[PDB]
């Protein structure tokens, strides 16, 4: 049920770790956007994936591109996790309604109540140009993300 | 509405911070149970309340009594929070379905997606003998909790 390439990316307005509202449409005309859905703060695979994003942030957050992480945790969880891990990119809360944005992108695990490892690249017109979804026990290849953003510069 | 004194405490089975299963019925015939519902890990007032509980734990967790903290966070959140705070009592996850136990006890905040500051004492036969609910911005008086437990030894 993952939204595929060519679809309009569902707009959302979610709180980041500072309780600031972030809207996907705010980036239109300005930047390509990488959306990194993931299961849960303070779990091993998620830590590894976001640590790698952190460690390569200039490839993902720059004049051409922005990166947003999205999970079902509320802002205080994300704030502690980001501060302790050195994450400076936005971590957005798909918290209440629980998983609504993850559901809209077709990447919600209804059984477990978490997003799967869904990744999208949204172009400057708001269209999905890259889409994948791995299971919670898998790890994503971030080369695909940089390959996808490079095609839209 | 909050369940009242006299009512039978709804049964539940929830995961603790170590992903072990805790059931309310398990304590029947053995211990009085203090149920401490609270909004969110890693927030100020919740930290104060559970730190006070921690600092006086032998008054709540002993031969006669058990104490269970319940919130909408998942176990990994509660594991980190408990490790960093030195909490050795169970923190239970009312995570998915989101707030279901909190709703059964009548202490869920539907607008915010969190439990209010609901507290119950369940006697050895499963009957609610103490019941309160404060708002997220309020702080409970833990003297009432120790008094309630002391009446039931």
């Amino acid at each position: 049920s993952m939204l595929n390439v060519g679809a309009t990316a569902p707009d959302f307005t979610l709180r980041d770790q500072n309780q600031q509202l972030v809207t996907l449409r705010g980036y239109r005309g300005a930047k390509n956007v990488l959306l990194v859905f993931h299961p849960l703060a303070f779990t091993g695979i998620c830590q590894g994936e976001l640590d790698q994003l952190r460690d390569h942030l200039p490839e993902f957050e720059n004049d051409d591109s922005a990166a947003l992480a999205i999970s079902v945790g509320p802002p205080p969880t994300h704030k502690i996790w980001a501060t302790q891990s050195g994450f400076t990119f936005p971590l957005l809360s798909d918290f209440w309604p629980h998983g609504a944005v993850s559901q809209a992108y077709g990447v919600f695990n209804e059984q477990a109540g978490i997003a799967n490892r869904g990744t999208f690249v949204v172009d400057r017109s708001g269209i999905i140009r890259f889409a994948e979804m791995k299971q919670p026990g898998e790890v994503r290849d971030q080369r695909l993300w940089t390959d996808a953003l490079a095609a839209l510069t």
